[PDB]
């Protein structure tokens, strides 16, 4: 049983090095643009009172098509112009340490292909919405922006055994499922959460999961689920303290946690401050 990566990537060649390849427009068919229609319909209704005003804005001003798989290289004008970011099309999952390489350079990698109908809300493997829609928009806040650039900087740099899943972990808290607390009530900023239906609503509604402050060596020694709602979010005050996190150098945080046992998905530290 082929995974869609590879029945959508048949035919495509892809850099070596980078994994980057021109992005493939005439594989979209009218059905994709429907189905990214109707994604990109459903999460603009959700959105309002729960995705933070920055991605909202972004949203708008890098005018993410309504309608259609977007054009990487039209939408990159904007991106380009107003962060000094580009998206690059890469054929699904790529090595972290290209990932790296990637983001300390400002280039944002989008898996080109788009889930197909059958499927429709944070499938196994993430897609052209996902790494578009959910990424993309909050690179229009500047202090985002620098602080995705050091995370990838910190990453090309790291050598310590152990630090990959520090740093996988830090990106899934922060990147993939972050929350911001706001003056008008808590926010998302969190592009897993942002791109799904169920994780839009569930996030802010549960009784469940816990919310928990943004800590930086917590996080780097927290373990994640894969496959079901996240069992605790982390919560930053302003991207500003994000951003800061990544100022000290990492190397002896790598060796600090390096044998520390885990925290479990749905753990509460002694020194947590929770919701
Ligand atoms: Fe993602």
């Amino acid at each position: 049983v082929p995974d869609i990566t590879t029945r959508k990537n048949v035919g495509l060649s892809h850099d070596a090095n980078d994994f980057t390849l021109p992005q493939p427009l005439d594989r979209y068919s009218a059905e994709d643009h429907a189905t990214w229609a109707t994604l990109y319909q459903r999460q603009c209704k959700l959105l309002p009172g729960r995705a933070c005003d920055e991605f909202l804005e972004g949203l708008e001003r890098l005018e993410v098509d309504a309608d259609r798989v977007p054009d990487f290289n039209k939408l990159n004008e904007k991106l380009m112009a107003a962060t000094g970011w580009k998206i690059v099309a890469v054929p699904g999952l790529i090595p972290d340490d290209v990932f790296f390489e990637h983001l300390a350079n400002r280039r944002f990698p989008v898996t080109w292909w788009l889930r197909e109908p059958h499927q429709l809300d944070y499938l196994q493997e993430p897609d052209v919405f996902h790494d578009l829609f959910g990424h993309v928009p909050l690179l229009i806040n500047p202090v985002f922006a620098d602080y995705l650039e050091a995370y990838g900087k910190g990453g090309v740099k790291a050598k310590a055994l152990g630090a990959l899943p520090m740093l996988a972990r830090l990106y899934w808290y922060t990147v993939e499922f972050g929350l911001i607390n706001t003056p008008a009530g808590m926010r998302i900023y969190g592009a897993g959460i942002l791109s799904s239906k169920s994780e839009s609503i569930y996030c802010l509604d549960s009784a469940s999961p816990n919310r928990v402050g943004f800590d930086l060596m917590r996080i780097m020694n927290t373990r994640y689920r894969i496959d079901t709602f996240q069992k605790t979010y982390f919560v930053i005050d302003s991207f500003k303290q994000l951003f800061d996190a990544t100022a000290p150098d990492f190397a002896p945080l790598y060796l600090q946690l390096a044998d520390a046992q885990p925290w479990g998905a749905g753990d509460i530290a002694p020194d947590d401050l929770v919701l």
